[PDB]
């Protein structure tokens, strides 16, 4: 397992613009589009992405190729920010994985945010931080995938996605 199956797993392959779970327009896996209301500013964005008129449609290859340009951008973001990469350089291999997903769903600075939870990722305390990394709405939005992230930092293993 790596970390493109994993991502690939929690947010899905879809070819057409769709609304996530916040309600915004994205496309592929997990690309966000735009925040906006308009399905007409989303259109328009994904022509800027892709370099064609999509009409809000892709190939399997398009986003392909956006998603690898999203899990560079997650880990180069990881390396530049100060607070993220220090946790980073800290942590095992698989930990590392589940660090890039938070980063890819919930941006550098949203991540940067749980300063208590990196903190105690950073100690290697993996049962105290899984309890303080549910106490976020982040958990309680999104609770089926957050608990896949989480054990996989409680555990340093694949195991909730060898189910998947």
């Amino acid at each position: 397992m790596n970390i493109f199956e994993m991502l690939r797993i929690d947010e899905g392959l879809r070819l057409k613009i769709y609304k996530d779970t916040e309600g915004y327009y994205t496309i592929g896996i997990g690309h966000l589009l735009t925040k906006s209301p308009s399905l007409n500013a989303a259109k328009s964005e994904l022509d800027k992405a892709i370099g064609r008129n999509c009409n809000g449609v892709i190939t399997k290859d398009e986003a392909e190729k956006l998603f690898n340009q999203d899990v560079d951008a997650a880990v180069r973001g990881i390396l530049r920010n100060a607070k993220l990469k220090s946790v980073y350089d800290s942590l095992d291999a698989v930990r590392r994985c589940a660090l890039i997903n938070m980063v890819f769903q919930m941006g550098e600075t949203g991540v940067a945010g749980f300063t208590n939870s990196l903190r105690m990722l950073q100690q290697k305390r993996w049962d105290e931080a899984a309890v303080n990394l549910a106490k976020s709405r982040w958990y309680n939005q999104t609770p089926n995938r957050a608990k896949r992230v989480i054990t996989t930092f409680r555990t340093g293993t694949w195991d909730a996605y060898k189910n998947l």
